[PDB]
């Protein structure tokens, strides 16, 4: 519905898989991010729900080391870290 803004480094994160927009909606960013973890298998092969990210940008722009895709509520608040509301 809404845009969002990313923030320079996120914006950066976004275009490395292969986005070219500025602006993006909340299932657009969501959806490069998950485009971004695939791409990069942040992943734990045997938990793939789990994502290890403490020495990749992601895990510099979400401020934490690891995170898992059933937490929502933290997604959601890594990701506003970086959005210029
Ligand atoms: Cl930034
Ligand atoms: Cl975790």
């Amino acid at each position: 519905e809404t845009l969002v803004r990313p923030k320079p480094l996120l914006l950066k994160l976004l275009k490395s898989v292969g986005a070219q927009k500025d602006t993006y909606t909340m299932k657009e960013v969501l959806f490069y991010l998950g485009q971004y973890i695939m791409t990069k298998r942040l992943y734990d092969e045997k938990q793939q729900h789990i994502v290890y990210c403490s020495n990749d940008l992601l895990g510099d722009l979400f401020g934490v080391p690891s995170f898992s895709v059933k937490e929502h509520r933290k997604i959601y608040t890594m990701i506003y870290r970086n959005l210029v509301v």
